[PDB]
């Protein structure tokens, strides 16, 4: 239902240019704006500092890229885009990171460099939302 | 010529704005760098580090487009990304910016790495000229 996600801002605008697997279309590209700030007591290290972050995430400008776009708004305002604490691969804490919705974070170099083409992945991050009770 | 991880720069155009360039586009850049091994030119030699994805913002206007040829340039002699310590992270063995500061939000000013900024494209181009980019 709702987060602990950090203060910050989701915007979006879109390009003329194309994500491989969606050359009819352009793209849209969502900019999120995190601030600084120190854990609640939602969160699992109450009164830590942690830095802001920022991201851009990409999805193809067709409908259904456009419905994604709606239910990423919904998540953002469910405050479940982002949370704070352990980031897992690199072992620190008391950092802003994501929340079990993926996003891809490049254009191209397909999923190992977190970008397109990837014919699933819009299936899959509307599975991770729908388990956050998004749909 | 710098120690950049491998990986790749692209950039495209949206018709909206930034804050103090009205009636320009954006052009966003993608910057997206593969994990490795450290080699002899990095702070650990033999640690890896993982990769990372990174977004530029500048406005797509005439100074903004040079600035965009120089960061090609940069990222063309390996000197956009090093590996190294993070403050944001509190570790090293990261890939990092490498002194060219660039900006990661569209909105929010200097506080949020964002615009507006109206001395951000001359500080750029100063840190471009240091490492001899011009």
């Amino acid at each position: 239902q709702k987060g602990n996600q950090p203060e910050g801002s989701m915007v979006f605008t879109v390009s003329r240019d194309s994500l491989p697997g969606y050359e009819s279309f352009g793209t849209i590209v969502i900019t999120y704006s995190m601030k600084a700030g120190i854990q609640t007591e939602e969160h699992p290290n109450p009164g830590k500092r942690y830095p802001g972050i920022q991201r851009t995430a990409y999805l193809p400008d067709n409908k259904e890229g456009r419905k994604v776009l709606k239910l990423l708004y919904r998540a953002f305002d469910q405050k479940l885009i982002f949370t704070v604490g352990y980031s897992r691969v690199l072992g620190v804490s008391d950092v802003i990171t994501w929340n079990d919705i993926h996003h891809k974070t490049s254009r191209f170099g397909g999923p190992e460099m977190y970008g397109y083409p990837d014919p699933s992945y819009l299936k899959r991050v509307k599975e991770e939302l729908k388990a956050k009770g998004i749909e």
